[PDB]
């Protein structure tokens, strides 16, 4: 019981040894310096996000470089994350630079590109060409992040809609408008978007963020633009929209982990209904077995204060108590005062919310949501969490190439950390975005072939024993394939680390 | 399971007809006026709260007076908080204007009043006598709501303490000092805590808020502060440091409700730890049965901008989903610049959270936490919410003169809301601190006697229908006794509107 | 957990107070004095029994005015139950008085007359004439209870079958025959039955135990052979087959309650499968609150031995444990040796299982079962019983003129007896058949019309505190309805006797 | 929950494939020909019992001999089982043939063996000399097998006893004497089981059902009459009186099984008491992981009959719901008239009850009530039982040496079966006192060591293709130990059988 186990809950009681919860950072001008990242890094960066919403490729690649130089001056496996600019749907240019609105006036969205360079404060271009068309009059129209709605009214043109102004603002030349409740036929990946994929591909990008994920069908779409290059990077789609969280079942099906992006999701959808959004795309990707991130505002007041809001501390807690892998700041850590400090807070936050999680419920309510039959490799990751429970284990080594089998045993959210002995140093900087995961690399080339598994186990152990997780004497969970059939996992051992 | 239950939320289904949180604001400069407190009232402010941290008591009977013309003028029952100023440890006056403090600095704490008025940036005087002999070397010292923090190196004087300035702050003249993590053995009530009291009696306030409770003699201090006049009010505690939540058991059976003063607390406190506080502090004033408010920034960003924050609408959200009574804001309706807009925005949330809470869950979770054998008044009343969710029940309906059955009803958390008929007004205005109560006036004077309760019974079956909770045919739980007992309920009926 | 219940359940603890199962015994030679029935009745006896496979109208007679003497003698109500005959399949007369039968030889089975007088061990007649048509080769035959087993080889005539005997057995004159898995279109009442049911009515029998129940619409017209005069007599139906086990869900509608006649039932369907039919129909009877009984050689060794077997002592104990209301002696009280000491052991048995039963889980997993809406008589009668567990009430107390009210009270299967304050006398006999109930009769004609519930209210707390269940200052919940709408219940108030 | 599982029983619905109860039958006249011993195994008889009670070293060799014969003969491994006689109480000899008792009479009971062989209607002798001071007025005295009931009155002489003949009986020489409800201060071990015991370990018997036992000191006792020849013998504990049920917990401890002996139980004890006991007994053995057996008189009727009682079906099915590793026959297939079909009704009766029960409830009921942390051996024992229900493993196999590990993995009681590769031919045999483990032989000698446990996996799942459970697909969970560690069990494996 949830108000059994609240009362009780003990403000005094030390926190645990290990952080479960991961960390995504957005770089910026206060952390694009190689001494700004081994600040974050050191803070609690697990991985590094790059907006393509702005900046050129010779921005990125500082990024991407200064990343790399941090993390191997470390010693540490941070993830490259691209987040894509997405399908826009901006203004036209404004009559001698701007034009002025106010609560009453009667003003008309053309999508003849006449008024594109030609826009005054009675007339002005939009992008969409569907526009008039999909937008049906009562219906709404948000302008520049949701500070100007305007009230759709009747279809003057073909290419006109007559419409009521109920904000007083100020629009400034090619400003973005958003349209809620409405299904927006935007391609999935726009012509910039797949020349930055290209880049990211190209430059080594762990995953990508994908902007504006409304269908399955667009998920794959970005998976074909990464092609046989890209075969291995992981898309976790942002639910921006209604769109979003209408098809997320097929979206969640399709893409490899979930951002629930608030910050544009929250100009779309109602506010208040913005937290129901979030703990049901949390829950439905715990039950999925892919990962999730919490995106927008975490820490907000954290850019310009050296201290956050008491609603700011709650919100990074809820998310880690929702279900979430991940939390993530943007501006915090792009355009922040305190970009180092923000971090610092977050991570005592997650580490608070953690101790105050009970460990057996999560587990229990997952593993009882899981359809029956189970496949085998699933039947001995949940068992292998199970024996964690019962047995008391300190920490479950994991021996997975792809990381398919790390996620799987992360999906039954253990109370212990689990550690994956990988042969890829892609999957090193892949479970950077899935909880309780902590990787370390074996190369095959300059030690062994290592076909019956003693070398990664034993490095694994050492691993643990060093990070101070395991002692002498300490039982762990072993989880790897029989020397028989190999390339999926079927053993199980609980071994005394001594 | 919550899992379950959050798979299952859909952000496009209707939201719940009756609103079962409720909500305080803070009166100040942007809210003083009858048109601006009508406008509280009429957006969602059920009690209207004073500090008298600040303001003389010319200007707090100015609000006392315009709260109840505007509450009269709508026909409205709005609750009259008093929030004292509470023992307060304040620094001396800094010479030459204000002292600034650099990391690495010996600063100076004396008790000497020779330090009073000449106030140097190398030593300072404290308000709090017994300060070098309860804060010991290695302890912590926050001035100024903790923005400045300074380490007790060694013992220098019987008065003063020579300490280790931790960070970059500038202080001013009799700003205040919060020490973390020992007793403070400050006075319950002060010299201007008693005549505020005397003024609040006097005017007939509803409700104390009892600024810094760390014992429950401490509030026994205050009961007794108020006399025979002020036997009926209500005493919310306050919780501000770590000995409130440390005897938070023993304030909750003394206190009438109590308060998560997270504005202090997070300065005293880590701040990670103040959501451990909040959840623990709140779940076990909903097994006692005692109204659970919560305060500091929630809505903070609203006090300059048109919108909040991701964050401050996830906290909101979930103060309702720990078991809240009600919610506050302080400063944001107080001196912000969009009042109504931020108590609107609020109103949603509580009604959303209120939608996407699993009903059954928090009435089971809190009746098997319950000792056995029960009053007779509570087991009717536990089985009377019972019966509410196993007929489906659109109201309930109870007599409750002096609100103790109302508040007992409301602590089993029932799907629909509690409409309570009393024979006292002040009862009215008491309950606007309980959960899915709405109180209605029965007039004895002016209709009846009553003693067969069916006109108090009329009243409020008329009132359910008006307000469009309960239609024709509609099935209702009525809460009252028989003529052979009085002054606790003995019976429990279930009847079909006509 | 019933493991964490049963670890714990004390050999050496005191036993319940009152008795809240029902034993019903069958009156033969053995128990027909009216000293031997109130011997019957002293020892536990709530229910007699008069099968009418056998004896005259003049036997039936002296039954029924002996257990009305023994009953008035004593001043309590009992139950007068008539079981009926029933269709019955019987074979013809034997050739010199009868035919024996060895493993191997064929037999033939046939529907034409000429053979019903002259019946060899080669070729007999069978009342059945639907017999060769019905009965397909491969299928089973049982004659004589099943101790001799027929297999159907081939079709001789339209009115003979050739068989194969495999149990040496045999055959007197017009043996009974039992048709195994086949549906049998038999009469739902006899030419017999409908005379015997004609007598019942008249001579005032409280209930008709059915004999042989195959479907719903034969329950229908076992109500339309009881015609206007009973139109208030119970219908417990006896399962007696696989069509029975079948159409339950449909039979337990039509009837008053069930009989799990495990006597005819191990004939027809194989003996292992008879504990699956016991607890299925037990446990669909409680859902559908319906008296259960359950009737073949509860405790059959004692018709000739002074004690019960091991096994015969479980049986009892877990007709009791699956929810059974009643328990039956047939035989063990007709024709038994030990007529007094056979019911004094039920007794013991089922207050031995009363107090090994968790009280709590039996109203929750009924409570979990039930549709939700539930209707205001239900939702007021589920609530009593979550009342009585949560003060500990001593005693239930419920103003029931049909019994209605009372069975969804005994329904919810509470801790404490239930009281039944009645204005019919056949209530208070047909009571002796549902769990915990124990009725009184408030004499309209002798006392008063009572249209304030007073005068039968303090009847029932008087009888409570006489019978010994409630001591002064003992809490008791109390049924009824508001003096506004009567007819069914909706009042529900929990009182101190004192 | 049990009633919605019971309401969703189907009596059409097709039983297990394999058998998990055990069967215990009983050798005597009926059946100790090798011809009949062979036709209990092929009815279904895991385990021969012998009771020492009666017979001769002669006659028991006999016995031991043709089981051997017969299990070789059909190639099955059958446990021997040695009933101890026990500390036996009996009468003197009663001069010119027997005495008769009437209800009333004044009988004295004498240690003083001058009555020996004179004992009288009006005085006898008794084997117990601390009998008239152990016994004190008030009490009860039980005589040939509680048949005959007499009271203690008053202390004649410091060896006499005058008492109250309870019922009419006529007694035999050297009768049974049971003292209800104290301490018999009586050997564990008397002369004659010590020799009994001796050639028990010389035959090489299987396992000792220590007849009546007290004390866990008493069980220690039997353990060191058995010394280091009989190290590997284990030890089931026949409860017989109330000290048995008083001391179980500790009884359980020191013992390698327990038995419900009800024949002698139901003497001591209340009959109505003695279904508490059985289901504390079962349920505490359960907890505990040690096998439990059910005795007297289960198919009782069977001895002359050729069918059960309706009771005494339902008693063999409770005793497999309770949780009973075994159900024994003492007497219907001692001295019974069918011996093969008692056998044949009682493992259908097992099957059915089988199939009637709620798989994961007992697993998950037994598993909630261990102590965590739980043993290495223990949570991966636990824990392959709970990926056999994930999977829906149609088998189980495990290489257990002494049986410790497979009584381990029983303890969990799976769905399937559990197949057991030993090195020891007397673990074959010792568990057919184990639910759902089903033993297979691995000689060490006549086909390898197999030090990388292999050569037993293949025998193991060979077995289990053969047996008819796993088919070409199957899923098997596979537990044993790594090459690390021996002794105990450390690893799990999921396999798809080739
Ligand atoms: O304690 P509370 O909530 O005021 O109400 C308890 C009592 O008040 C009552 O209304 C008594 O006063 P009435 O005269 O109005 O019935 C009863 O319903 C009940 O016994
Ligand atoms: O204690 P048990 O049941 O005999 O078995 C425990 C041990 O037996 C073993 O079989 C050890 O002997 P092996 O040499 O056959 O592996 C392991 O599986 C296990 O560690
Ligand atoms: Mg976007
Ligand atoms: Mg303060
Ligand atoms: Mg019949
Ligand atoms: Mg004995």
């Amino acid at each position: 019981s949830q108000l059994q186990h609240n009362i009780g809950l003990s403000i005094f009681e030390p926190v645990a040894k290990h952080r479960a919860n991961r960390i995504i950072c957005t770089i910026g001008p206060s952390t694009q310096s190689v001494e700004a990242l081994k600040g974050l890094m050191k803070s609690g960066m697990s991985v590094a996000r790059m907006n393509f919403s702005h900046g050129s490729y010779e921005y990125h690649q500082t990024t991407i470089n200064n990343v790399r130089a941090a993390a191997a001056e470390l010693g540490l496996h941070i993830g490259i994350a691209l987040d894509t600019k997405g399908p826009e749907i901006r203004t036209g240019l404004f009559k001698d630079g701007e034009a002025t609105y106010a609560p009453g006036d009667t003003v008309l969205v053309t999508t003849d590109p006449a008024f594109e360079k030609i826009g005054t404060k009675e007339k002005f271009y939009v992008d969409y060409p569907q526009l008039p068309n999909v937008v049906r009059p009562g219906g709404l129209i948000y302008v520049d992040d949701g500070v100007l709605t305007l009230r759709v009214l009747s279809k003057e043109d073909d290419c006109t809609l007559k419409c009521h102004v109920n904000n007083h603002h100020r629009l400034t030349d090619r400003k973005g408008i958003n349209l809620p409740g409405c299904e927006v036929d935007l391609p999935a990946v726009s012509e910039k978007d797949r020349k930055d994929l290209q880049f990211g591909v190209e430059q080594g990008v762990d995953m990508i963020f994908a902007s504006f994920i409304r269908t399955a069908d667009q998920v794959r779409e970005v998976r074909a633009a990464l092609g046989e290059k890209g075969k291995d990077t992981l898309i976790i789609s942002k639910i921006e929209n209604h769109q979003g969280v209408q098809n997320i079942d097929a979206i969640i099906e399709a893409s490899d982990g979930i951002m629930v992006a608030r910050g544009d999701l929250g100009v779309e959808i109602p506010a208040e209904k913005v937290v129901v959004a979030q703990m049901c795309i949390i829950s439905k990707c715990n039950v999925a077995g892919k990962p999730v991130i919490c995106a927008t505002q975490m820490l907000e007041s954290m850019t310009t204060n050296p201290r956050p809001t008491r609603a700011e501390v709650t919100d990074v807690a809820n998310a880690v108590f929702n279900g979430a892998d991940c939390v993530m700041l943007s501006g915090e850590t792009a355009k922040g005062k305190y970009p180092n400090e923000v971090v610092q807070y977050m991570v005592r936050i997650c580490i608070e919310a953690q101790s105050a999680t009970h460990d057996s419920v999560m587990f229990n309510s997952i593993k009882n949501l899981q359809k029956i039959p189970m496949s085998p490799e699933e039947a001995v990751c949940s068992s292998a969490v199970s024996s964690a429970f019962e047995v008391q284990a300190k920490a479950i080594l994991v021996l997975s190439n792809t990381g398919r089998s790390a996620r799987l045993i992360s999906k039954y959210r253990p109370n212990c950390p689990i550690i994956c002995a990988t042969t890829r140093l892609l999957t090193c900087r892949q479970l950077n975005v899935t909880r309780s995961v902590e990787s370390v690399y074996y190369d095959v080339d300059a030690h062994g072939e290592d076909n019956d598994r003693e070398k990664r186990v034993q490095l694994g152990v050492d691993w643990a024993k060093t990070k101070g997780y395991v002692s002498a004497g300490d039982v762990m969970v072993i989880v790897h394939a029989d020397h028989s059939v190999k390339g999926y996992p079927n053993q199980t051992r609980l071994v005394r680390v001594r």
